[PDB]
């Protein structure tokens, strides 16, 4: 398998558990750090990096009653410059650039507690599709499913149900949504870390999915596997493959890596692209960082870059 290794250059540093980078509708730069904690306890936050200098600023420091959290992902809406934080304490939260946050839920549509989440994917129809690779949330005592498979997959609607749609994965991590070139939401794709496998379902419509499938190997047998992801305009799928150094490069088909991405680290653990360019932010866990590289061509939009109104 070809391998490229583009110049990344620093972006910012001391991060723990660096993690979640998004660009909200302004351009501005957040990423999340889940491991920071006080007096051993969860105390996770979310940062804004100023692209220029590289200062960071944390917006947000979220915690219910008590009990910190591990935002650990994150998704811009699109009418609402906010931010969708998966949280693997908290579950869901809306953050806004202000730092003020709400939870948005305890219990999913068939009334079970809600599950830690990792990371999301919103589709083009507005709606949101989460891993959930912890337990329940707070208060209940926290627990991942590293080990056991307890780790689900929910997607938030845009008629505000939390609706669990598939359940036993072992630490579901990353998730993409492939969309037809006339926007049509039709492939969900979700990153199952230590069995090496990405799995596919059939978007059929909101919050349904079938036909599950395993569309992709992680190379390595190293500890670790798939973390983030995200689409390139071409729709290739660029998946950090946590303790490979590199990230890995699928094509639309899926299979195996048609390219890999060397890393000057042992650990990516999330990357993100910025809107109308081809520079692909990285965050890892070897520095606890966030670096930035040149890929091939612009990343696929998010939805947040698409428009409600407008024409086409
Ligand atoms: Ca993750
Ligand atoms: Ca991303």
């Amino acid at each position: 398998i070809p391998v490229i290794e583009p110049l990344f250059t620093k972006v910012t540093e001391d991060i723990p558990g660096a993690e979640g980078p998004v660009f909200d509708k302004n351009g501005d730069f957040y990423i999340v750090a889940p491991e920071v904690e006080v007096n051993g306890k969860p105390a996770g936050e979310i940062l804004r990096i100023d692209l220029k200098t590289g200062k960071k600023t944390v917006i947000c420091k979220p915690e219910v009653n008590g009990y910190g959290g591990i935002p650990a992902g994150c998704q811009c809406d699109r009418d609402a410059n906010q931010l969708f934080v998966a949280d693997m304490r908290l579950g869901l939260l809306v953050v806004q650039t202000d730092g003020t946050f709400e939870e948005i839920a305890k219990k999913d549509s068939e009334g079970r507690r809600m599950q830690g989440c990792d990371d999301c994917a919103f589709d083009y129809e507005g709606n949101l599709w989460i891993t959930a690779p912890a337990g329940e949330v707070a208060p209940a005592d926290y627990t991942r499913s590293m080990q056991e498979k307890f780790g689900s997959i929910y997607c938030f609607t845009t008629d505000g149900q939390m609706i669990q749609v598939d359940t036993a994965f072992q630490f579901p991590d990353g998730i993409a949504v492939r969309h037809m070139n006339d926007g049509r939401p039709y492939q969900l794709i979700v990153a199952e870390t230590p069995t090496k496998k990405l799995w596919s379902y059939d978007i059929k419509g909101p919050a349904k999915i079938e036909n599950k499938k395993v569309w992709g190997h992680i190379p390595g047998t190293h500890e670790g596997g798939a973390n983030g992801m995200d689409f390139d305009e071409d729709n290739n799928l660029l998946v950090a493959n946590w303790g490979s150094s590199h990230i890995e490069v699928f094509g639309p088909d899926g299979g195996q890596p048609k390219m890999r991405i060397r890393c000057p680290f042992e650990k990516p653990s999330n990357l993100h692209f910025k809107p109308q360019t081809k520079t692909i932010f990285v965050t890892e866990h070897e520095n606890n960082a966030v670096w930035k590289f040149e890929w091939q061509r612009n990343g696929k939009k998010q939805y947040c870059e698409t428009l409600k109104f407008g024409i086409f």
